[PDB]
């Protein structure tokens, strides 16, 4: 089982390291597109573009699926991407969607999703939720936290008024979609805002559940053989990857 991950830069590695320290595969391909990175910033079209050119990018590795870790990507690509590959593509706004069904198995509970501004304006998540009958929802873009977190900032008062910024007079959830790779790096202040009555769902997390019930996949004995690949500094990457999945353990 060798498979393909890719993400808009180097925010990816959160989703990673779920299917790392999950055991699902004997090797994965890890994809950035750091020369370009942010995409939720920008337009669909661009967005889209890009996907194309990433799917391209993996077709000479011979990879039996690909998962597209970003949210952003996930949020306007799938369609474009599965028309052209051949094998299954799978992104983690679905995986989110469910495992935040599961997490509160009651559509009356308080759902917040935080995203980049294009993942938002998508409104992907907000339909998923809705059509199961999730109705008490709320969608607030948060994209200040993404070069927050690029810049190694996970607490403190600086991050503190950005959350204030973004979460003034916002109620309290039972449970915020962190539907960015990014932000489960922000996850002990986000909950630290929120109390404990907010559940957090990690995208990386739901997509490995997600393909548990989807897929038959024995748990590997041994970790995955990560490849790092980047459109610029390939080097950067691979040096935020050790760190952040601890590639130096044995
Ligand atoms: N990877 C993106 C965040 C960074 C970006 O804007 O490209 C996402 O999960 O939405
Ligand atoms: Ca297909
Ligand atoms: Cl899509």
């Amino acid at each position: 089982m060798k498979i393909g991950v890719f993400d808009s830069g180097v925010g990816g590695l959160s989703v990673l390291k779920s299917l790392y320290e999950a055991r699902l595969f004997d090797e994965i391909i890890y994809y950035g597109d750091t020369a370009r990175v942010p995409y939720g910033v920008k337009d669909k079209d661009t967005i889209i573009k890009f996907c194309l050119e990433a799917l391209d990018f993996f077709e000479q590795f011979q990879i039996d699926m690909l998962i597209i870790a970003c949210n952003t990507a996930s949020a306007y690509a799938l369609d474009a991407l599965r028309a052209k590959a051949h094998f299954p593509v799978y992104g983690v706004i679905d995986a989110g969607v469910e495992a935040t069904i599961k997490a509160l198995h009651d559509k009356n509970k308080e759902i917040l999703v935080i995203a980049t501004k294009a993942t938002i304006k998508s409104e992907e998540y907000q339909k998923r939720l809705l059509s199961q009958g999730y109705t008490n929802i709320n969608a607030l873009a948060t994209g200040l936290f993404v070069p927050m977190v690029e810049e190694g900032i996970f607490e403190g008062d600086f991050l503190q008024s950005a959350m204030e910024y973004y979460f003034k007079n916002i109620t309290t959830p039972d449970a915020l979609i962190l539907a960015c790779t990014h932000f489960p790096l922000l996850g002990r202040s986000l909950s630290k805002y929120f109390g404990d009555k907010t559940k957090l769902i990690h995208s990386g997390d739901a997509i490995v559940e997600f393909l548990k019930e989807r897929e038959n996949i024995d748990l590997k004995n041994h970790k995955a053989k990560l490849h790092f690949y980047a459109s610029s500094d390939v080097e950067s990457l691979k040096n935020t990857a050790k760190i952040w999945l601890n590639l130096l353990r044995k």
